[PDB]
């Protein structure tokens, strides 16, 4: 019955948006540009140790207007796309809905072990599918988030060469390291890393390395251990790539901090033929670089092999364990609360049975292989960011504001028409922030923006959507964060102590970065038209919709002309329109603030606002009504102009403009 | 509802233009007469080492008037077309536009890879039988700029022939160089090319010449690396030519300014299933003229064979690369700026996937075997850049004059006839001088401007228009060339930075070269009619013409008398209205002066404009309005006779005079 | 809607094409004449060793004329149809089209092996059709390509009795070579075997001859190697022919060049459950002529059983072995663009699972056996390259030229009516010849010869025609051969170095030999009339057809009297016919010399050509175009007389005439 949803919902299915595919083909071969620290500038030699977390590779964009038919020259500006580059939280959460993790069929690993064991003649007790069914689930999630934080530390050490380095290898084993020295690729305040050099557990009997061992008998008992059981062949158990695998994915677990670490076990237990190889703990530098990338190879085919050959959920997961190092910045003033609402992944203990004789599938272009795996990782978080940002704002920019006199007077008290009646929160600033969590929920379950979010994650994803939709669903169901009223200043990474307070206490909740990188990369854009090319402004209509409530960001004639012209090309005069008693004009700011227009004036003595080129806030909500305004022109007939736009980003896409919109 | 328009358009159908073929055809096999530095004559005997960047290739045309009536005869005036052929520039910048740069389609290179990877590749990797994760970008752009680069060295080379030669690989690679000097040729104060001899890269293991190899065998591994894959058969890889042609594109690739070299990185690599032949890295005197010339052949092969035959875009980026070295030069003392503002062709770092087993096709004549290429792709640029012209001034001159103390909101104040509203700007003189892409776009949106020009280009190339279209457009988009108050004095490439100054402050931004040439190359030109016979020409009528809005060079009846006798001929004087009121009239020329007429007089000492001969500026607007005028005749007859004129040039193309136009009848 | 095609394939299926047996069983017993030297005459007594890379066995067949009611006597001319003999190329090429290269289906095979390894109680993992399927598939087409070259260099060593031979083995494994010395069968310029005595491999622990062995134990572990496994039953492990057949195969493996033992490795390893018979690398002659005849045959028996059973790739695959040693020659000036663009095919390394327990199927009449295997392989390439010269020849005679005006005018310049507008190609000589391969690719993909020559071969062999026509689109399609513009001389092999340009330096790409031999043998024959029996001429409209572009070998009366008439039985005279200005009629040679007919004057004043009593050039492309011309018979009606033709090739089949044609 909503017009408006079933126009949008048409349009999307007309042109359909850019498949994942693109977006991850664009960025396998990026050669990020520069390093330098998100505030200031590049010490001329770099540290011996990651300390300063506040580094970020900047992938730089740039843009810049041009007024046909007039001789101003408009300072090109900068799309700073900030990607967070050391800086350590946490993305792991036992909370699942009901969708939102899986349970992958052991339907085609059980019938192969089967055969195993009678062919080896081994005694074993009860059929193995009901054992299988009951005692030890298939749930090997956890395999790939720490393969996944592996690659990251590798990124991360790479990117940022600290003067002397030593391996991928000995900068995670912790080899000469103080007993209360941090890990040197990770030494900072605040940091998620245990210290100290890892200890390697006792040898005991049977090892296959820092794992358990059993070996099947011909005529012998044979019984299974409690954790996950990773049944293979002879050759392999003596292959030294294998066993460096399992070593690196043993030191990467035991670093991750003390209290997850009696969570989340890393339990699993190596069954053959062979004869139990034992523990060979590499001590000294004995990890060459080949050698690591070999085991990184087996690492990842093994980990295929236990996926049912799937690369696309094991890739999903692979990703989300490395935005616990690489996390996408935000390009406001008040950031922080789109990303620290969805990053979270249900998840349960590693625990079944696997098989692995030998690859099946050949993956042309896995993750660890890409030019640099952080970057890679980080943009599709931003692109998932990116549609939930498109859909939040979809009826407005729901603010949420800080007024003393909350309790007095309800809501729409001071929004005009501007912010959609229903989309404005406020609260008393006696009592702490309120949570996030909140307002999110109630968000995302309205009809409207679920029925949509569904159709622009499946067009994106596919035939693996549901996952993704779940578990965003449960993360942003589960967030502790709160609205602090305090500031950013977009020239940090971590909120400053001291911040000044926000513009007018009000927050908006639905940014999170331009939508011209949506536009660009060719997925799902909110109601903001796409700066392109070629455009044909009219001040004065525009001016007058501005007025209305919209976002000056749609006004392209206004920004252009910010501060070149509007002094000498247009005035505002009070209606004088009927016979009826006058009235002066006058229109609302944000923050309440009646301002009265009594005097006709030159429009740059009655309003102001930074000039940004044409990159301005997109929802920043200027003028929320105005009633009795009437505008003029004191030009001849030069109000009317043409104007140039050119962006000219390095991660433009395939699908360059051909996403759908709301307001073509 | 434009009757302008649509006449055009149909005459445009009526007499088709000619398609380039035919200027190909032309030019293709002749050598130059003689080649000099712009500004002077050449020395006894050349230097080392090309360092004076003025030496331009001329191509020398005449125009003769005769006539019977006039005093005393005509001079001829000599209208000859320049090549730059020494200054460099870029070409090459990263923005783009729905059409300005393709991706190719990997339809018959999948087929092959996959069967190749699939049986030859150890049996424990897993079989691949997916055909659908080879799907990388195919952007095989960069090669053929690089490729005709290096063809504009040679060429280059060859037309200043210096004192002492060098081996062509010599002079590329230099091994016998300074800690930074520049390369033997490309050494002057404009050049751009990384100094210093080049630094072969490795002695890695597997090895192929200048770039990376990976095999696909039983007892090894398998991972395709991450830029460009050429998957070639064992046979070839092993073979000669072929190396010497990578080798040579790789030296050409790390002469590029570095900063430019690293934004587009030379990535190519390959991979084949043979052991990996070592890099030879040619040194000394390994590489000569016909090894040079074959690996030349390979190369062509190999990059045809990579475009999926197409052979018209491979072309068309060879051209485009050829084009930094080469290019005309402009003839009017206004700057000659139009080129640089449709120079630039979009880019993006090459990738792809590539197989090549032979030829599928063979081309009778490319481009880099025709007797210098330089010249070719020279006037191959030059025939678009007329044909833009011609489409810029369909309206009017299009002026950009300097007034003190104007406007800093609007700069757009009405000239008079001659001039429609929409053009004719004007600027303050002491701030920064304007942008120069803030008039162009707006000059080619508009639905005149733009459907004489799809059309025009689509006659001249066919099929594979849209192409240089869009890029073109694209080009004026971001175009950082700004107007500027000084003169290139007929006889520089670059404007001497002194103090040349404009006769009238002002600025003719439409016009690039004298648009006989347009009309001898038989592509579209406009305003200006051509003048290559006998004429009948009525000077009392033709003058009348001028005054209100004309341009002389349309006036071929006066330039002829200009100073032969023009005088004792007509008399202008104010209106003879016989009734309301005898009011006085004047003229106002291109300045701001606005000198009255009062009596009969005559004209020479009225307007007393420069004498060229039959070759005056075409878009200069030598009066703007005049009111109050009558050009009475003061001899019977003698203002009613004939006039032959006649051009000979040496490019003459096969259509000459066949083709479209839409100037005064 | 294309008329002339639709004829030609209604009277191909009115007219059935010769099956390939008749073909064969007409060459089984063959006995060749003539083992004279291509160019010169065999000297008195033998060499003893194979240099001179020019001998030729000649299968000399004669044709002589009668002219009927006349008393001339024209000498009997002679259908050279030569056999090179003694010369080395290579037809392997590791690149396929999608039905290039099959894969043997290995549905017999991998069950009895499973019942075998259950019956001996051997301990294996993992079922073994999967780990058929994906780590071993089943290509033996290799073991059968080294076969071919075996039974190839026996028979070139028979044929040539090197004046004092040692044996099929003494002279294959170079015993008493020196180090730099090439083998006793190949040694001259440009050969193509590797040199030296062969060197056999260490003796390791288990080894079944040249190549490695393992048995399998009851109760106790089984690992298979890399390469291909051929199970037997004990019984065969233990005979002399089995090992004998394996050491030739290795033999001859280590012998072809270096560069291709690195790529193909010859691997293969024989299980079974005897104990290691170990290497017994024969070394002093102890290889008896009896000892090799058996050991060939107990070979053959076990590439058949490996082959399915099928017997017909087997062939094929044989014979595509042997053409490295005979190949079919030319019989024109500019010859070798036909053979050498069908010769390769596209192969891939051996491997996958075999199983041999007994014979299945008797083969009655291998290619072994034959009289002279090396002149029945050459003769099926020959009908090969007859038949692809058939199709080729369908809309003209396809000539390239080398004008050096070629850039300033297009095609169709010189070439008139005579050749079809859209078949003649030209190029510049400044330039390198041009690759064949552009030429023969855009001619073989035209819809109209496609098919055509899709029926014609599966008439001619059947189902296994789609595997052969796979292979020479990819040949053809694969080739890097150049047409260089020297000529031959038809007096040699090998071009030699200085011989002179080609007539008018126009080469003709789709002559490869003389049709009357595609006639006699009841293949497919292009349009060109078969000079059979009784003939019935009319030199008038004979004559004038010629001069509109026709063949002269379709004109029999002029070439019956090219030198004994056409002196007084024939005039030249322009056409008089209207009353409008008289015109010297004229007529254009292939090399565009216009010439003038001003004066009438007798045929053989105005026109020449060397007289080859009735077998002309074919194609030659004589005239090109003539206009304005009369011709007045100048004789008391004799100029109709008959013609008598008799051609007693001694390679005549079954269906002698009753071949499909053109213009019949």
């Amino acid at each position: 019955s909503n017009p408006r949803l079933t126009k949008v919902l048409d349009e999307m299915s007309k042109k359909p948006c850019v498949n994942i595919n693109e977006i991850r083909k664009m960025i396998r071969n990026f050669q990020p540009q520069f390093i330098q620290p998100r505030n200031g500038n590049r010490p001329n030699a770099q540290p011996r140790t990651v300390d300063s977390f506040e580094w970020v590779v900047r992938i730089q964009s740039t843009v810049e207007t041009q007024l046909l038919g007039a001789t101003n020259t408009v300072p090109q500006q900068t799309l700073n796309l900030d990607i967070s580059f050391t800086d350590d939280s946490t993305t792991i959460t036992p909370a699942s809905i009901p969708g939102s993790i899986s349970m992958l069929d052991n339907s085609r690993h059980i019938p192969a072990i089967q055969s195993m064991i009678q062919n080896f003649k081994a005694r074993y007790l009860g059929s193995l599918q009901d054992t299988a069914q009951l005692q030890s689930p298939q749930y090997p999630q956890l395999l790939a988030y720490l393969f996944g934080q592996l690659i990251a530390i590798k990124d991360r050490l790479d990117l940022f060469r600290p003067s002397n380095p030593l391996s991928l290898a000995d900068a995670l084993f912790g080899f000469t390291l103080a007993q209360n020295a941090r890990p040197r690729y990770d030494d900072h305040r605040h940091a998620k890393a245990c210290q100290g050099p890892l200890v390697i557990p006792a040898a005991t009997n049977s090892d296959c390395g820092p794992c358990g061992f059993v070996q099947i008998n011909a005529n012998q008992g044979l019984t299974l251990p409690l954790g996950a059981c990773l049944f293979v062949n002879p050759e392999t158990v003596n292959d030294q790539s294998f066993q460096d695998f399992l070593w690196l994915i043993f030191a990467t677990h035991h670093r991750m901090p003390n209290q997850m670490q009696n969570n989340w076990p890393f339990s699993l237990n190596i069954v053959s033929t062979c004869a139990a190889p034992g523990r060979q703990a590499p001590h000294a530098g004995e990890l060459t670089d080949e050698r690591v990338r070999l085991a990184l190879d087996t690492g990842h085919r093994i980990l295929l092999s236990m996926f049912n050959d799937d690369e696309e959920t094991l890739r999903y997961y692979q990703r989300k364990g490395i935005e616990t190092m690489f996390r996408p910045c935000c390009f406001y003033t008040e950031g922080g609360l789109l990303r620290k609402a969805t990053r979270y992944v249900s998840m349960v203990p590693l625990n079944g049975l696997y098989y692995y004789n030998g690859a099946t599938s050949y993956v042309v272009s896995p993750i660890h292989t890409d030019a640099h795996p952080g970057i890679t990782a980080a943009i599709e978080s931003f692109v998932d960011i990116m549609v939930l940002q498109a859909v939040f704002s979809f009826s407005g920019p729901k603010v949420v504001a800080a007024k003393v006199n909350a309790s007095q007077i309800d809501a729409a008290m001071v929004f005009g028409p501007a912010v959609a009646e229903g989309d404005g929160f406020v609260y008393d600033p006696l009592r702490p922030a309120p949570p996030l969590s909140a307002f999110y929920t109630e968000f995302i379950h309205r009809p409207a923006e679920q029925r949509i979010f569904q159709m622009a994650m499946s067009q994106i994803y596919g035939s693996h959507a549901p996952l993704i939709i779940a578990n965003v669903i449960n993360s942003i169901h589960n967030c502790k964060t709160k609205i602090v009223n305090n500031k950013l200043r977009a020239t940090f990474v971590r909120r400053p102590p001291g911040a000044p307070h926000l513009k007018a206490d009000t927050a908006i909740i639905n940014r999170f970065h331009d939508p011209e990188l949506a536009y660009a990369l060719g997925i799902l854009a909110d109601g903001i038209a796409p700066l392109d090319g070629s455009h044909e402004y009219n001040v004065l209509d525009e001016l007058d919709y501005l007025f209305n409530g919209g976002d000056i960001r749609n006004c392209f004639g206004l920004n252009a002309l910010n501060t070149r012209g509007l002094g000498q090309i247009v005035h505002i005069r009070p209606k004088r329109e009927p016979g009826k008693r006058p009235r002066r004009g006058f229109y609302t700011t944000l923050d309440g603030q009646v301002h009265p227009v009594t005097q006709d004036a030159p429009l740059d003595e009655i309003y102001h606002w930074r000039d940004h080129g044409n990159l301005t806030r997109p929802y920043s909500c200027h003028i929320l009504d105005s009633q009795g305004l009437e505008f003029a022109d004191v030009s001849n007939g030069r109000s009317r102009g043409k104007i140039l736009v050119v962006v000219n980003s390095p991660l433009k896409t395939c699908a360059a403009y051909q996403g759908p919109s709301f307001a073509p």
